[PDB]
């Protein structure tokens, strides 16, 4: 079982078209690989030898992001899916940026990143896990 570990990384929505009802304020980061596929993810990589230790490393690494800059919260996801027939497992961290304008620094391995909400998950083609995920993560961010 081959096991990849990220941080979903939350900030809070810079502007609201509408400050009424209940509402989306918040928005996750996702970096778009830059090779085969060009998948959306959120920042995240492979086990190695804590999950969370390797949740933070790669968010590290793949945005230049640090732990210290943001508070990991109560939720996380674990999506399965098969990698050549082989059976993967990624889990995300939900964590909330302290500073809502850390500036996100991107590795070779992506070549964009966007601030995005669970209702532009098909605009970014993302499968219905990562949707379901960032719903869930709404949810628990809105309670």
């Amino acid at each position: 079982i081959i096991k990849a570990f990220g941080i979903l990384l939350c900030r809070l929505k810079k502007y609201n078209p509408v400050t009424t009802g209940d509402i989306n304020k918040f928005e996750f980061l996702f970096l778009k690989a830059s090779y085969a596929d060009k998948h959306w993810t959120p920042p995240k990589g492979l086990h190695e030898n804590s999950g969370l230790e390797t949740a933070v490393r790669e968010t590290l690494e793949e945005t230049g992001i640090n732990k210290d800059k943001y508070k990991l919260l109560n939720y996380q996801k674990t999506l399965k899916y098969n990698v050549k027939d082989k059976p993967k497992e990624t889990t995300y961290y939900l964590a909330m940026l302290l500073n809502n304008e850390e500036n996100v620094i991107l590795s070779d391995e992506h070549t964009d990143y966007k601030w995005i909400g669970s209702h532009e998950s098909d605009t970014y083609n993302l499968p219905e896990s990562l949707a379901d995920l960032l719903k869930e993560a709404e949810e628990f961010l809105n309670k």
